[PDB]
RNA sequence: UUAUCGGCGAGACCGGGAUGCACCUCCCGAAGGGUCU
């Protein structure tokens, strides 16, 4: 049992004025509410199972899902 | 692929002391000699 975990990562660079225009009060940029609201650092957590392997069974070919598993890109779960 | 989206990040000397040294003979024997203006 191990949580995928996706935080979103403000960086200074993604917090500076080279990437943006904040608005300004007394010659000093608004800070973003990082602590929430619609601009908050997501911290969106889901469940995962870590197994050492996963498995299928199918009736097709078996050359084509070869090649599909192995160059296309596609994982197994959300 | 039961949906759609999300860098985890930022800072730090690990360093400070020490002799490894103190004792031993490797020696003991022999003819390389004889053939051709």
């Amino acid at each position: 049992a191990t949580t995928s975990m996706r935080c979103d990562y403000l960086s200074p660079e993604k917090l500076s004025t080279a990437m943006f225009s904040p608005r300004t009060r007394r010659g000093l940029f608004t800070r973003v509410l990082l602590t929430g609201g619609p601009t908050k650092r997501r911290m969106t957590t889901r469940p995962a199972y870590s197994a050492p392997y996963l498995t299928f069974d199918f009736v097709g070919s078996s050359e084509a899902v070869e090649i599909l598993l192995n160059h296309a890109h596609v994982g197994v779960g959300y």
